[PDB]
């Protein structure tokens, strides 16, 4: 599923993402926008290291989920990477929360540093009722 901006914003707020480990909702919106275009079925194979990025937050298979084909992988979220391709983002949110609980925070995603950090991210939640 491809979420519309405000629909996703409201979904994230209900899932407890606003201010989770100091991360405002607009930052999470910014991250989802640049990672997958708010698409829960997006996947990116990294030919270079044999890992794959899954879902709306493009969570990597080397560290967070199991896809069985990534060498030296850990499954820190204790989930099949399939779980990150569902229309219901609950699993992906619980995994994203796990990612940030690591002494990197939102900076864990280089896309966030490139496109969101130090920028005016208010546009992502404007008019959404969140």
């Amino acid at each position: 599923k491809v979420f519309e901006r405000c629909e996703l914003a409201r979904t994230l707020k209900r899932l407890g993402m606003d201010g989770y480990r100091g991360i405002s909702l607009a930052n999470w919106m910014c991250l989802a926008k640049w990672e997958s275009g708010y698409n829960t079925r997006a996947t990116n194979y990294n030919a270079g290291d044999r890992s794959t990025d899954y879902g709306i937050f493009q969570i990597n298979s080397r560290y967070w989920c199991n896809d069985g084909k990534t060498p030296g992988a850990v499954n820190a979220c204790h989930l099949s990477c399939s779980a990150l391709l569902q229309d219901n983002i609950a699993d992906a949110v619980a995994c994203a929360k796990r990612v940030v609980r690591d002494g990197q925070g939102i900076r864990a995603w280089v896309a966030w540093r490139n496109r969101c950090q130090n920028r005016d991210v208010r546009q992502y939640v404007q008019g959404c009722g969140v």
